[PDB]
C-alpha cells in the first residue's frame, strides 16, 4: 500500500506518486548517509487509536501520511509535497503541519531551516521547487523536515497569533503587511488582553478575474477578536488600494469620493457583511495609507471604486472568493 517506495543514497533522489495522490518526496544529496528505502503510505483516520483532538474551528486539511523508515534521521532537511483539501483560502484560518511521534500526541511540526532556505536545502540538486504563491494556486503543502515521525497531517485552524495590550496602551502590527498598524491609546482597554491585527493581502489576479479594472482594493484588515467595544478611539493605518497610491482620482474628502471605506462588524470565521461607511469617519492620508479611528473591533477594507454605488456588491463578490 505504498504510494512511493524507492532506494536513495548520498547522491540523493526524488519520486512522485501517481497523479491521483500528488505526493512528491525530495531527498537532497548528502542527507542520507547509507542506501535507504524511502516509502510513504496513507493512514485511515478512523484506524487511529488517538486521532488529532480537534477544536471547534479545526479540521484535517490533508490525508495522514506515514513516511518510512519511521524514525529516519537526515543530515540536513528533506522535502515532502502533498496536496491539501482545505475548504477555505486566505483569511481567519491557516494551514499548519502536525506530527505525531507514536500516534498518541499531536503537535505542530517545527522546522528551523524552512521556506527561507529552499535553494540551500537542495544541496546542488537539479530539482525545481515552486514558490509559496505557486503552491497556494495548486493547493499543495510543503513539509520540510530532518526526520520521519510516525505521522504527518496538515490541519486547518484559526490563526493562533496575538499580542498583549493593557491599559498603558500600545501598538499592533500585521505579520503579513508591514504598514498595517493599530494604535491603542491609554485606557482603550481596562486590562491586559489578547488582540490580533489580521491583514489579508488581496491578489491582483483574483480582482482582475472577477472585477476587471472596475476597482482595486487594499488588504482586508481585521481587529481581532471582533464584537469588542473600546473605551477610547483606536487608531488604524491601512495601505491604500494600489490605483489610489499611484494617482488618486479625487481628494478622497467628499462623500462622492471613489475611495470607499468598507466595514464589517459581524462575528464568525470567514464571515463578513460589508457596509459602506465612507464619510462617517475622517480619513487622513499619509505614507501611502489611510489613517482613521474606530471605537469597535471589525473588518475594514478600502476600495478605489469609481462606480461608488457598486462598492458593497463588488466587495461581497470578491470576499466570497478570497
Amino acid at each position: 500500500g505504498f504510494l512511493v517506495s524507492f532506494m536513495v543514497d548520498a547522491r540523493g533522489g526524488s519520486m512522485r506518486g501517481s497523479r491521483h495522490n500528488g505526493l512528491r518526496v525530495v531527498i537532497p544529496p548528502r542527507t542520507c548517509a547509507a542506501p535507504t528505502r524511502i516509502t510513504c503510505r496513507l493512514v485511515k483516520p478512523q484506524k487511529l487509536s488517538t486521532p488529532p483532538p480537534l477544536a471547534e474551528e479545526e479540521g484535517l486539511a490533508s490525508r495522514i501520511i506515514a513516511l518510512g523508515p519511521t524514525g529516519a534521521q537526515f543530515l540536513s532537511p528533506v522535502i515532502v509535497e502533498i496536496p491539501h483539501f482545505a475548504s477555505h483560502g486566505r483569511g481567519d484560518r491557516e494551514l499548519v503541519v502536525l506530527r505525531s511521534e507514536n500516534g498518541s500526541v499531536w503537535k505542530e511540526h517545527r522546522s528551523r531551516y524552512g521556506e527561507s532556505y529552499l535553494d540551500q536545502i537542495l544541496n546542488g540538486m537539479d530539482e525545481e521547487l515552486g514558490s509559496l504563491e505557486e503552491l497556494e494556486k495548486k493547493r499543495v503543502c510543503r513539509i520540510i523536515t530532518t526526520d520521519f515521525p510516525l505521522y504527518f497531517v496538515i490541519m486547518s485552524r484559526l490563526c493562533q497569533d496575538y499580542d498583549i495590550i493593557g491599559p498603558e496602551g500600545g501598538s499592533l502590527k500585521s505579520k503579513l503587511v508591514p504598514l498595517v498598524q493599530a494604535t491603542f491609546p491609554e485606557n482603550a482597554v481596562t486590562k491586559r488582553v489578547k488582540l490580533a491585527l489580521q491583514a489579508q493581502p488581496v491578489p491582483d489576479e483574483l480582482v482582475t478575474k472577477l472585477l476587471g479594472n472596475q476597482a482595486t482594493f487594499s488588504p482586508i484588515v481585521t481587529v481581532e477578536p471582533r464584537r469588542r467595544k473600546f473605551h477610547r478611539p483606536i487608531g488604524l493605518r491601512i495601505p491604500l488600494p494600489p490605483s489610489w497610491t499611484d494617482n488618486p482620482r479625487d481628494s478622497g474628502e467628499g462623500d462622492t469620493t471613489s475611495l470607499r471605506l468598507l466595514c464589517s462588524v459581524i462575528g464568525g470565521t470567514d464571515q463578513a457583511q460589508w457596509e459602506d461607511i465612507t464619510g462617517t469617519t475622517k480619513l487622513v492620508y499619509a505614507n501611502e495609507c489611510a489613517n482613521f479611528t474606530t471605537n469597535v473591533s471589525a473588518r475594514f477594507w478600502l476600495s478605489d471604486c469609481p462606480r461608488t454605488a457598486e462598492a458593497v456588491n463588488f466587495a461581497t463578490l470578491l470576499y466570497k472568493e478570497l
